[PDB]
């Protein structure tokens, strides 16, 4: 059966994680390539550097993240935020990023995510979707969740697929950071729409809410609040989640 | 007593508004100029202008959307997104903007907020915050919702008018775009923490939301997608909330 993954989303900031978390066992939680050695020690499956800045300096920034942490990590990571064309992602896929997301230009260009898994295979291309329900009908957000595209939830993913994205990163932004549970009805709504990995982002809080995400449907739970304030051990969820029976993977913990 | 005012939201990118809202009564609903005179033309009390890029080219780009709106509307307006430092806070008012909203450049230099109002008069710094309920407790969040500062709502509010800000425009980001109310609780418990004036923004989606917003105490209604879409219209809008009592200004309607 297919691995249920755990990812821990690192926010970024002019090349450096955003910090203030106490990390009394680390020399400097800070740093992209210490922090993402770290969990890969302590079970994590995948990270996702997201820049969440993705402005200014930015692309150069991320660039020089890349190769630092591609040299040093021996788990998979995704770079993501303002991905804005082609050549910015294939920059980040050949210095080392085993996977870009994609979202705001992918909605704008479509066949980007086509052009990025034709060169790099399907694999290194995750597109990042947002969504909110708006008067009972999910639709897809660009700009930081402040454009309502009018692109239904259900169309966008189904077109998605058929570009030839790798993987979708589903973002329930009214949601995210509040530790109040992943948006499972979301969830559950994109399942059958898509054959595609879906990695689940926004929401977690405590170690029930990856498990209610994964019978929702989700291949994946990435969370950035639990693991920044240190909020959730990564082996006793991954325990948890085995005895209620989600495939995820203990091996090396 | 104090007026309430009902104010549009223009979202920008590269120094126009975004379109694709089919006003056909007009020549180019993606003209700030053309646009923002019509709203004044049809009861909008002020307007904001939110670069929701906020990025690149940005700072140019605003600056010659403030220099052609300002000569050729009547009513107030704002400018925000990205507004990272004095100086362009600065060069914005002198251009003929009213006011400018600092949400993630506040949280990280509090005196910015006193450094605009001495220079340019409290009325001329909004600031912006963005927040969310987390396990319970409001919290502020800055980067376009993406990080939660773990500073409570209730210790922000009261620090930004020690620090002399003129408004507070509270955006609920969970409700924001939904449709489904603006987020009474939230304006209801930053109510009494601050004498300033409240703009609340995220959630409108018919006319009954802006009566529980103003019943909320909310002195100032913002909204982005009711207008975009033409969903509400303002002097309809108006009528009502005045028939229900808020002192609304109906003079030129």
């Amino acid at each position: 059966m297919l691995a249920k993954r755990i990812i821990a989303c690192l926010d970024v900031k002019d090349g450096r994680v955003v910090k203030g978390s106490n990390f009394e066992n680390l020399r400097d939680s800070g740093d992209p390539v210490e922090l993402g050695k770290f969990y890969s020690e302590i079970g994590i499956d995948e990270l996702v550097f997201l820049d969440i800045t993705a402005s200014v300096e930015k692309r150069k920034t991320m660039l020089e993240l890349v190769e630092k942490v591609a040299e040093q990590i021996d788990i998979p990571f995704t770079v993501g935020g303002g991905i804005h064309d082609f050549e910015t992602a294939s920059e980040l896929i050949l210095r080392g990023a085993d996977k870009v997301s994609i979202n705001t230009a992918a909605v704008e260009n479509p066949s980007l995510i086509t052009q990025i898994a034709q060169t790099f295979g399907s694999q290194a291309v995750v597109v990042a979707i947002d969504a909110k329900r708006v008067d009972g009908e999910f639709m897809v957000f660009t700009y930081s969740g402040k454009k309502n595209t009018g692109i239904l939830l259900r169309d966008w993913v189904v077109e998605v697929e058929k570009r030839g994205a790798g993987e979708i990163l589903l973002t329930s932004i009214d949601r995210d950071g509040t530790k109040s549970g992943y948006d499972t009805e979301m969830i559950r709504f994109v399942r059958p729409l898509t054959t595609l990995p879906i990695i689940a982002s926004g929401g977690a809080g405590k170690m029930e809410h990856f498990l209610e995400a994964f019978l929702a449907g989700a291949d994946a739970a990435l969370a950035a609040s639990v693991f920044h304030f240190r909020e959730i051990d990564v082996r006793e969820l991954k325990e948890y989640l085995k005895k209620h029976g989600v495939n995820v993977r203990l091996e090396g913990l």
